[PDB]
DNA sequence: CCGACTCGCATCAGC
DNA sequence: GCTGATGCGA
DNA sequence: GTCGG
């Protein structure tokens, strides 16, 4: 990271606009600029140099020049001193508490960690578990642990039905040396885009993982998406592993490649690829890639037989998962 | 100059 | 209960 | 906040 200081500054500004200003497009603007600078293979010398990159306009160019000259940003220094901003930015770090709820909690005088802990009855379920594992959820997961978790999930899933296929995506599939959480794609031949020949396909998997005490908590749970908490087993006299966030996503089996492309990421890579898809006259979700008729409505799903096919349509060279970490 | 920047689950308002 | 919007998150 | 039209 040749420009770590610059990208940190931009990320912190992105978090401000998202959590405090509640301006999601400014959040995305700052995160795009941070991303494009992160992969820039030179140590940036000026805001003008950075301005040539796509996503870096005039305003960010000015802030880069201020940072390079002084090592600080006065706009950020003020934001850090603001109490409401500081309180909201902290509260939103609890999973389940977004910008809206964070601002509402502050109005009611709930703005610290002990505040949250004494007002548990004013949290919904997701928020209560997010508070419960606040410390754990901010810890990274070494790939070594990710490999153990993959081993458990894939085997427990096989025990339920051998026709399941569990694929670990996210930063792990991109080959990250450490991950923020675990992301699992799930397929079963009974569930396709044409029909669902078996009920509770995701349920049975979740229940099995609970049965062996891998899954410990549930944030949300529906037909196709599970969002919860898991933990590795520790041997005798060991300090326990931290509790980890786990997402499980059931996708129609015939729509695997669109699914695995989506969940592999990164999130900014997905935004860029889908934006590029639009400019090429296609639209992409986790299910399909569809053309746009000039009238502006999506047409019928095009044939997809690999991840590369999706790249081919929008005229991108194929990029390995390890080169999608934007 | 300025419109525009994919979806699942929880929860709530309105009927 | 159903529908559609909002919040939050992947 | 940025940018393509
Ligand atoms: C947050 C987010 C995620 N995704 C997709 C891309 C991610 O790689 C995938 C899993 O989300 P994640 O676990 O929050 N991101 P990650 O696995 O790439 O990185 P890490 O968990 O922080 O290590 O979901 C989106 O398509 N839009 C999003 O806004
Ligand atoms: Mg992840
Ligand atoms: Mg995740
Ligand atoms: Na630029
Ligand atoms: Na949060």
């Amino acid at each position: 990271t040749l420009n770590g200081g610059i990208t940190d500054m931009l990320t912190e500004l992105a978090n401000f606009e998202k959590n405090v200003s509640q301006a999601i497009h400014k959040y995305n603007a700052y995160r795009k600029a941070a991303s494009v600078i992160a992969k820039y293979p030179h140590k940036i010398k000026s805001g003008a140099e950075a301005k040539k990159l796509p996503g870096v306009g005039t305003k960010i160019a000015e802030k880069i020049d201020e940072f390079l000259a002084t090592g600080k940003l006065r706009k950020l220094e003020k934001i850090r001193q603001d109490d409401t901003s500081s309180s909201i930015n902290f509260l939103t770090r609890v999973s389940g508490i977004g910008p809206s709820a964070a601002r509402k909690f502050v109005d009611e005088g709930i703005k610290t960690l002990e505040d949250l802990r004494k007002n548990e009855d004013k949290l919904n379920h997701h928020q209560r578990i997010g508070l419960k594992y606040f410390g754990d959820f901010e810890k990274r997961i070494p790939r070594e642990e990710m490999l153990q978790m993959q081993d458990i999930v894939l085997n427990e899933v096989k025990k339920v039905d051998s026709e399941y296929i569990a694929t670990v995506c996210g930063s792990f599939r991109r080959g990250a040396e450490s991950s923020g959480d675990m992301d699992v794609l799930l397929t079963h031949p009974s569930f396709t885009s044409e029909s669902t020949k078996q009920p509770k396909l995701l349920h049975q998997v979740v229940e099995q993982l609970q049965k062996v005490h891998f899954i410990t908590d549930t944030l949300s749970k529906g037909e196709t998406k599970f969002m919860g908490v898991c933990q590795l087993p520790s041997k005798n006299d060991e300090k326990e592993y931290p509790h980890r966030r786990i997402d499980i996503r059931l996708i129609p089996k015939d729509q695997y490649y669109c699914g695995v492309l989506y969940f592999t990421g990164s999130d900014i890579f997905n935004k860029n690829m889908r934006a590029h898809a639009l400019e090429k006259g296609f639209t992409i979700n986790e299910y399909t890639i569809r053309p746009l008729g000039v009238t502006g409505v999506a047409g019928e799903p095009l044939p997809v037989d690999s991840e590369k096919d999706i790249f081919d349509y929008i005229q991108w060279k194929y990029r390995e998962p390890k080169d999608r970490s934007e």
